DNA sequence: GACTAGGGAGTAATCCCCTTGGCGGTTAAAACGCGGGGGACAGCGCGTACGTGCGTTTAAGCGGTGCTAGAGCTGTCTACGACCAATTGAGCGGCCTCGGCACCGGGATTCTCCAGGG
């Protein structure tokens, strides 16, 4: 779905995945085996980093 | 005068929102440990600034005096302050904003360390 709105429409903006902490992980890597096409941050660990 | 009709209280069932405990998940603050280095402190030397003895004087205590202007108490009155309430407005009890505060980001600015040469 996302990638289809990031291909039809020129708006690919800052989304937001607000998922449970075990799949933290899981979901990053969801899409790096997929599409990778996007940028993908992930937070977490401590207030420095 | 005998019995009839209707509605809020008496009795009661419904709802249902409100919390008592325990337990798991997860972030933040507290707890612990090492390399190394800068702060604490000894050993010491000295000089010079007081610690001390003695001469030679001004000065507080001494001894007394003659009063002098400010301090304590005696009437005495009278301007004023602590005694009811009508008031009626100065101000507080409860609510509704939008704005300054809360707080974090991009950047310019600034504060600090080093391994070398200069």
């Amino acid at each position: 779905l996302l990638a289809y709105l990031a291909c039809e429409k020129e708006n690919w903006g800052p989304h937001l995945i607000v998922v449970p902490t075990s799949v933290l992980l899981n979901w990053e890597m969801e899409f790096k085996r997929f599409a990778p096409g996007f940028k993908v941050l992930t937070y977490y660990g401590s207030p420095q980093q």
